[PDB]
């Protein structure tokens, strides 16, 4: 199924993006370099995505500043508890910096 996925408060600088990683394969279990690169800048510094996760299963994740050409190189994690999902058609969620 189709998850919305925002992060706001995502001020980055030229070069980093916002990026979901989680708990799950589809949002590299928590591996940087598997995280999944949110595509939506229309509402600035709000970025959103939507992302396909398996029907029902829940989910934990983390709004993620993240070099684009160095995959491994992190910027900044969303402190704090993390997102909570349980994905479902038309799901949303949601987390800042």
């Amino acid at each position: 199924v189709n998850v919305n996925f925002r992060c706001d408060n995502g001020v980055t600088q030229m070069g980093d993006s916002v990026y979901a990683v989680g708990n799950v394969s589809q949002l590299g279990n928590w591996s940087p370099a598997s995280a999944v690169r949110l595509t939506d800048t229309s509402s600035y510094p709000t970025w959103k995505g939507s992302i396909a996760l398996p029907d029902g299963q829940n989910v934990e994740w983390k709004c993620l500043i993240r070099n684009e050409a160095d995959a491994t190189l992190v910027r900044q994690w969303q402190s704090g508890g993390n997102n909570q999902v349980q994905a479902a058609a038309g799901a949303s969620t949601s987390g800042s910096f």
